[PDB]
């Protein structure tokens, strides 16, 4: 009808499980002498050969430990260079992996691990306290392994100890064989979005991502040794599936845990990074930065973003500062594995999230009538393709509400496409501010607020009102030293937008705009601050 269809992929989906394909590629970069992971802050490298060997050795160890196909393990860790060893090993042996982050509240962690039910938890040092407390409630956790220590830590086996205690002394990594699985049925990963539900992704979902990752238009060209800088969380699909695609491509993954303006720029220079992937929050910092010029950034050819709405004006300004044509955006959901809309190489358009990825379909549906829309009409984005999740763990009800009777997943996101089939993502449906008969997107007002020289960060939500239903209000973080009044912010917004978008609900100044880990505004937190 009004359906938008993505092209055929350059590279067909290869045969084999997610683990078989990963080993195939990693083996190649291993012989080359390539480095897989670099911690930018400590300067610690892991070559592809060491990473491959530790993943194979861990795979054997887990089998010897007694884990069968369709068993479960989890991670609870902030970004560290060892993060993917349990992930890759799990994929090699057909055991489901549930990534969580150290930054979870205990309530989130008890609920998340309560759903996935892991036999072993690979924890970082910093996460150990929280994982010990989770174990008192989620009592099916037998073992905790410390991921980022070379020696045992507080009485818990470190990763090397567990491999050593669970492989024979004569075992060579090279004698290990990956397990073939039923691809469309085998759960590979249990993901949480940014109380969490368990999103089940299969080996088929993942091997499709691998095809996109190496696509010359929708991914990155294979080029071993090329350094990429990432600041995105690894436990989330944003970080999970960009990173796995980088390993397929042979890239050197430069990881930066805590963001810092000077460290960020030093890193880009010192590793001659070709590309950088960011959450939208960080653009605000780069647009204001006075330091850009004191660094050699001549090698940077691509700046990528995702996770949350990106101000088209801030994005353009940042592209201009780094002398690039545009920003490469990706858009997707945890439920669709990874990005299903991606900026095509050499087809940038300011404010667009990109175009439908190979093997996917997209449509925009009217909010009222559920009917398909032509270009330039806003509505709910729906998508269909082989990266749709298997379902939520033990939640058939929520699964049915998301994927309709015709196999279309309803994103809960509002957007539109233009005459050229470029997709623009506006905001989340649940976030629209219902001011009288208007539906006002907070992202549109956030953008205006971000263009202000005195405003570092902003967030917008609706405030209840007996007359109008909802009034747009904002929380605003000023640049250090700078100073503004509630009315100054309101007057500046009023001069730029139409009547309906005015900040009738007030402005409050805060230290930190409440946000999720991938950049999405916590509208509930802002409502409360404002009221
Ligand atoms: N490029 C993007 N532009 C606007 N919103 C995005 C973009 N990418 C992801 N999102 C938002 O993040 C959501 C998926 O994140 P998550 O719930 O953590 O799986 C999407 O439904 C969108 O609301």
């Amino acid at each position: 009808e009004n359906i938008v269809v993505g092209p055929k992929p350059f590279y067909p989906i290869e045969e084999g499980s997610a683990g078989t394909q990963l080993r195939k590629y990693m083996e190649r970069y291993a012989k080359l002498g390539a480095i897989a992971f670099t911690n930018a802050v400590t300067g610690v490298d892991y070559s592809y050969a060491e990473y491959l060997e530790k993943s194979c050795c861990l795979g054997k160890a887990l089998q010897n430990y007694g884990l069968v196909v369709d068993g479960r393990i989890a991670l609870c860790s902030e970004n560290c260079e060892e993060f993917f060893i349990p992930v890759i090993a799990g994929l090699f042996i057909g055991v489901g992996v549930a990534p969580t982050n150290e930054i979870y509240t205990l309530r989130e962690l008890v609920h998340s691990l309560g759903i996935s039910k892991p036999t072993i938890v690979f924890s970082s040092k910093k996460g150990l306290d929280k994982v010990i407390t989770v174990q008192k409630t989620v009592t099916t956790i037998k073992t905790i392994v410390i991921l980022d220590s070379k020696v045992d830590y507080r009485g818990y086996q470190c990763l090397d100890t567990f491999i050593k205690r669970n492989t024979p002394p004569g075992f060579q990594a090279s004698s290990f064989k990956t397990v073939e699985v039923d691809r469309k049925e085998q759960v590979a990963l249990i993901m949480n979005s940014s109380l969490p539900k368990g999103v089940q992704l299969t080996h088929e979902n993942i091997v499709t991502r691998f095809s996109h990752a190496r696509d010359p238009i929708y991914g990155n060209q294979v080029s071993p040794g090329t350094a990429v800088l990432t600041v995105v969380p690894f436990h989330h699909g944003f970080g999970m599936f960009t990173t796995l695609g980088y390993l397929i491509c042979g890239f050197r993954v430069v990881m930066l845990t805590k963001f810092d303006e000077e460290t960020f720029l030093k890193t880009l220079q010192d590793y001659k990074c070709t590309s950088v992937i960011l959450v939208p929050t960080l653009f605000a910092i780069l647009n204001k930065s006075e330091l850009l010029n004191k660094y050699d950034l001549s090698n940077l050819v691509e700046i990528a973003s995702g996770g949350a709405p990106l101000s088209k004006e801030v994005g353009e300004a940042v592209a201009r500062r780094f002398n690039l044509p545009g920003v490469r955006q990706g858009y997707g959901l945890t439920e669709t594995t990874s990005a299903i809309i991606i900026t095509p190489e050499g087809d940038d358009k300011p404010g667009a999230s990109g175009k439908v990825v190979p093997l996917f379909k997209a449509k925009v549906i009217d909010l009222d009538t559920k009917k398909s829309l032509g270009p330039n009409r806003r509505g709910e984005v729906c998508v269909k393709g082989p990266m749709l999740m298997k379902g939520y763990v033990n939640n058939p009800e929520a699964t049915k509400e998301l994927i309709d009777e015709e196999g279309w997943l309803h994103t809960g996101d509002i957007g539109y496409y233009d005459e050229e089939k470029h997709f623009f993502i506006v905001d989340r449906l649940k976030s629209l501010i219902k001011y009288k008969g208007y539906q006002v997107p907070p992202a549109e007002l956030e953008s205006v607020l971000l263009q202000h020289p005195s405003i570092f960060d902003a967030g917008v939500a609706g405030v209840p009102d007996p007359v109008a239903g909802e009034l747009p209000g904002a929380v605003v973080v000023l640049e250090s030293g700078k100073n503004m009044t509630e009315k100054e912010v309101m007057d500046y917004v009023a001069s730029q937008v139409s009547n309906a978008k005015r900040l009738r609900g007030g402005v409050r100044f805060v230290d930190e705009v409440p946000k999720g880990l991938t950049g999405k505004i916590d509208g509930r937190a802002i409502r409360e601050i404002l009221k």
